[PDB]
C-alpha cells in the first residue's frame, strides 16, 4: 500500500537532543505522542537518558527519589549472578525474568514542534518530568487525545509501586492539570477515544497480567475521563501471527464511516514490533468488526531495524488530513520517524483480509 | 485483643454443604461476604467444588463454558512434564509458576442466613454462579457494601482473560443488576466504602502485579460506583512483620470518630494469614493515620490452623452493633467462623502501637 516514509527520516534522533542530567547520555527520543496546536504539529517525545559508567563491569540504574526530589543511582555488576542484563531496557532478577527490578534509563517527556510536519524544533525545556511517587523510574510513552479545546495527555508512570497510566489535561501545553492515575497498575497503552460515544467516553488499555491472561487490548468506559469502568477484553494475541506475543493500542482511534479505525502495535515473542489495524463498531466500540491479517507497517528501514532495541516501529499518534494520515512512530526505541498513509487503503486492507 | 470466638465454631464446613455439580465434592464453604437483610445475618459463602477423577493419573479442570452454559471439564495428566501440580489449587505451567493455566476447583456464591448470628441455614440454590466469559474459572470471595437500601456485591471473576473484580447490585438479594467489571485484571480484595465521602465514593483494591510492585492495598475514587479512578497506593507490605508477604482489604471500612477503620488481612511469605488494622483520615481516606504492629486476629484455635500452606484467618466482613463487631471469617481455606470483638479495643491497639 502507499507507505511514504519521509525523506528526513529519522526526523529526531539522540544526536538532536542534549541530556538534562549531568553524567547521562540520551539513548532515545521516541514514541512521541501527537497533537496539533496553534498551527504546528507537536510530538511529545519520550526522551530516555542513561547514566554512564566508565567501568564496563558496572551498570547504573537511575531512580528519581520523589521524597527528596533528586536522582539517585543504584549500581550493579554485570557479573552479579542474581541479575540478568540481557534485555537492554531493564535490570531483571533471575528469579523474576517476567518483570524487572530497575530500568536502565529514566524517561521524561519533551516537546518538539513543526510547521511543515517534517522539520522539528525542540522546546527548550522538558514538558513532563517525574513529579510524584508513581514516577520514580520515569514518565513514558505519552499519548494525546484532543476533545474540543482540551488535550488529554496520558502516559506510563513507572515506579516501585507498579506501572500505572496517569493523565494531565491542558488547553495550551503550558498550564497543566494533573488528574491522577486513571488506570491502576499494571497497565499502559491507554488511548482515549476522541469523542463521547452514545453518552460515554471510552479508552483502550492493556492490562499486563501476572497469573493468567495474555497481553491483550481491553476497553473501558467513563462518564468524565477521570474514572473508568465496565472493563472488557477487546483484542487478543494470535499465536503464530505477527501479534503472537502482545498487542497494544497505538494511535488515537480514528472515526470513519465504517467504524473506529484502530492502528495498534503487535509483537512476536521475539519482540519484533509492527503496526496492524482493527475496526470497531461506531456506536458500541466494544464490538470488533474487522482486523488485519498482515501488518500495515513493519521495521524495514535501517533506522527501524537497528538501534537501542531493534526491529521496532511503534506509532503513538497520527494527524488526519482528509484521507491522509501523517503517522509518527518510534523506531528501534531510538528515534522518531514519519510516514503518510491513506485511511481508505487501510480500510481496504481490513475488508480484504477479514 | 479480647476476642470472643463463637462456641459453635466452625459455623459452616464443607460437610454442611451438598455439591451442585454431579460427581463433585465440596472442598470449601468460606470467605463469606456479610450483610444484614430483613432481620437476618447473610453470609455470601464461596463454595468451591472439585471434580473427582476416575483415573488417579488424571486431574480435571472444572471450566465453565460461557457459550454453552455448562461445564466442560479439561483433562490433564499428572505425569505431563509441561505442568506442575504441586500447588493443589492450580495446574501451572512449569515455565510460569507465578501464575496458573487452570484451577482444580470451581467456586460460586451461596447464601446462608441466621436470625441469631450463630446458627446458619443455606438458601436452597446458589446466589451467583458463573454467567459470562469473565467467570469461566469461578466467582470468588464476594464482599458486600450496603449503602442505604442498595447492596453492592463485588467479587473476583476468574477466566483466561484474567482475575477481574465485578459488581452486582440488589435491594433484596433476588433481583440483581450486573454492573460489569469494576476493576480490570489483575485485582481482587475490593471493598467499597459504605458512604459517599466529601463528594466521592471510594473503594479499597489490591492490584496483583507481574513486572514490579508488591501485593499492596490501593484505593480509588468513583462518582457513581461504576467507574473508578485516581488510583493511589495505600498500605504496603512490611518486611519482617505479619504482613511481609501481602496485604489485602478484608472487611468493609467502619466509620469511627477517629477515622475509617480498615480490618485487612496480612500474610507472611510463609503463608500465615492474620487480620490487622489501619485507620484512615475520615475526610480523605487516602491518608493513613495509624496501623497495627501486631495482629487483631490470628490463627490459634484448632479449626484456624492447618490450611494447605499455613494457618489462616480471613475475614471478609463484619456487622457492627454499637461498640461490638460480629466478625465472620474464613478458616483454613475450608470453613467459616465467627467472633466478637470491640471496636474500642481495636482503636486502642492502633493508638498504642502507632506510638
Amino acid at each position: 500500500m502507499n507507505i511514504y516514509r519521509y525523506e528526513e527520516n529519522p526526523l529526531i534522533t539522540p544526536l538532536d537532543v542534549k541530556p538534562i542530567h549531568e553524567g547521562f547520555e540520551v539513548i532515545g527520543a521516541f514514541n512521541g505522542g501527537v497533537a496539533e496546536y496553534n498551527g504546528e504539529v507537536l510530538l511529545l517525545l519520550r526522551v530516555a537518558e542513561k547514566p554512564v559508567s566508565e567501568d564496563p563491569e558496572i551498570v547504573l540504574a537511575p531512580v528519581y527519589n520523589a521524597k527528596n526530589k533528586e536522582l539517585e543511582l543504584q549500581s550493579f555488576r554485570l557479573d552479579d549472578e542474581n541479575y540478568d542484563f540481557e534485555d537492554p531496557r531493564m535490570i531483571r532478577s533471575k528469579a523474576k525474568l517476567e518483570g524487572f527490578s530497575y530500568l536502565t534509563s529514566l524517561s521524561y517527556i519533551r516537546i518538539a514542534r513543526s510547521k511543515d510536519g517534517h522539520h522539528f524544533t525542540l522546546d527548550e525545556k522538558p514538558f513532563l518530568y517525574p513529579f510524584n511517587e508513581y514516577q520514580t523510574f520515569g514518565i513514558e510513552d505519552a499519548r494525546v487525545t484532543q476533545i474540543g479545546d482540551t488535550y488529554h495527555v496520558n502516559f506510563s508512570a513507572v515506579s516501585e509501586f507498579g506501572v500505572a497510566d496517569a493523565l494531565v489535561t491542558t488547553k495550551d501545553f503550558e498550564n497543566l492539570e494533573y488528574q491522577g492515575n486513571i488506570f491502576a497498575p499494571e497497565n499502559k497503552d491507554v488511548l482515549i477515544f476522541p469523542e463521547k460515544i452514545n453518552g460515554k467516553y471510552y479508552a483502550l488499555h492493556r492490562p499486563s497480567l501476572k497469573s493468567i491472561g495474555n497481553l491483550d487490548i481491553w476497553i473501558a468506559s467513563s462518564p468524565d475521563l477521570r474514572s473508568f469502568g465496565d472493563h472488557r477484553h477487546l483484542l487478543g494475541i494470535r499465536p503464530g501471527e505477527y501479534d503472537s506475543g502482545r498487542v497494544g493500542g497505538g494511535c488515537v482511534p480514528i472515526k470513519t464511516e465504517e467504524g473506529w479505525l484502530i492502528l495498534y502495535h503487535g509483537a512476536t515473542e521475539e519482540n519484533r514490533y509492527v503496526m496492524g489495524a482493527a475496526l470497531l463498531d461506531l456506536n458500541d466500540p466494544t464490538i470488533v468488526l474487522k482486523r488485519t491479517k498482515t501488518p500495515i507497517l513493519e521495521p524495514v528501514a535501517d533506522y527501524e531495524k537497528n538501534g537501542f532495541f531493534g526491529d521496532v516501529v511503534f506509532a503513538c499518534g497520527a494527524i488526519q488530513e482528509g484521507d491522509t494520515l501523517h503517522m509518527y512512530y518510534g523506531v528501534a526505541d531510538t528515534s522518531m520517524a514519519g510516514c503518510d498513509m491513506k485511511i481508505s487503503e487501510i480500510l481496504h486492507q481490513l475488508e480484504v483480509e477479514a
